[PDB]
């Protein structure tokens, strides 16, 4: 539902946090394997998909490199995707196209918390 994804959420952006924050620095900026992005451009895309969210529910709504910077980027995209969050309607039928999931409403746009999920795991496991 709309609070349990929520919920989730914001449980999942606490354990990403204190990741990033108690994590040694050489591993921060090490690629997770060979070829691969490190722990904090892992972080940047969350935030980036986060912000990217959230003006997809204003849309919505209206039819209806250092850790300093990664943590500022956080902070700044959820501020904003929790804002939008406050004025969405979970059922409103309207619809915009995921890369990855097609048509979702809102809800299936909330629904952002699979996305963070799946990033921690990724670094957990790292």
């Amino acid at each position: 539902t709309w609070d349990e994804a929520l919920k989730r959420l914001e449980a999942s952006r606490k354990a990403l946090l204190a990741l990033l924050r108690e994590a040694d620095p050489a591993w921060l900026s090490a690629p997770l394997r060979e070829g691969a992005w490190t722990p904090l451009m892992v972080a940047e895309h969350v935030a980036l998909v986060e912000d990217s969210t959230a003006r997809v529910l204003r849309r919505l709504r209206r039819l209806a490199l250092s850790l300093e910077e990664v943590l500022a980027l956080l902070d700044r995209a959820r501020a904003f995707l929790l804002e939008e969050v406050a004025k969405a309607d979970p059922q409103n039928p309207a619809t915009f196209p995921h890369p990855f999931f097609g048509e979702l409403n809102p809800l299936g746009w909330l629904r952002a918390a699979y996305h963070e999920a799946h990033h921690l795991k990724a670094l957990q496991a790292s």
